[PDB]
């Protein structure tokens, strides 16, 4: 996260760090079992750590648990990078209480001036590299779908919306991907893509999740 704030541990309870010997992507709990994260994240060999707030310290609240399957969306396209959503069922159940629980996914898409909480434990940097221990928070808006487009001509599909400041300095950058953009209690955003990190006129591109959720509730009730 550029230009973010430390988010406080555990104030960002359904945050989830998928690591394969380091941390890689993000993911957000949806319930004890399931993980929403982008399927550009996809590896075999993921174990998925909740609870975490200084990933390099075993603190106490962790809870690690390995991944049993990884659902890649069907239609995920690596050259457009739509469909950018995975599924991960983990081996059991994680313990929810104060420091693990899940968020909700929208009954609505939101719209574009709704501001959102972006937060992750990539980049802190937007020339060089940065990783921080802890986990960073960024608050910022949901864009208009015409200056999304405008940023990015051509590449923008309906399943995909920008978030953040085109004066640029403050953004979601790598080792964020696959992590939750929430808006009022629901996770509308899954961190996809973006050209550099924090470079004025190029914000964030993310999954809108609100296009996905009856292929979300489909998957897991047959899974
Ligand atoms: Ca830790």
């Amino acid at each position: 996260i550029v230009g973010g704030y430390t988010c406080g541990a555990n104030t960002v309870p359904y945050q989830v760090s998928l690591n394969s010997g380091y941390h890689f992507c993000g993911g957000s709990l949806i319930n004890s079992q399931w993980v929403v994260s982008a399927a550009h994240c996809y590896k075999s060999g993921i174990q998925v750590r909740l609870g975490e707030d200084n990933i390099n310290v075993v603190e106490g609240n962790e809870q690690f648990i390995s991944a049993s399957k990884s659902i890649v969306h069907p239609s995920y396209n690596s050259n457009t990078l739509n469909n950018d959503i995975m599924l991960i069922k983990l081996k059991s159940a994680a313990s929810l209480n104060s420091r693990v629980a899940s968020i909700s996914l929208p009954t609505s898409c939101a719209s574009a001036g709704t501001q959102c909480l972006i937060s992750g434990w990539g980049n802190t940097k937007s020339s060089g590299t940065s990783y921080p221990d802890v986990l960073k928070c960024l608050k910022a808006p949901i864009l208009s779908d015409s200056s999304c487009k405008s940023a990015y001509p051509g590449q923008i599909t309906s399943n995909m919306f920008c978030a953040g400041y085109l004066e640029g300095g403050k953004d979601s950058c790598q080792g964020d991907s696959g992590g939750p953009v929430v808006c009022s209690g629901k996770l509308q955003g899954i961190v996809s893509w973006g050209s550099g990190c924090a470079q004025k006129n190029k914000p964030g591109v993310y999954t809108k999740v609100c296009n996905y959720v009856s292929w979300i509730k489909q998957t897991i009730a047959s899974n």
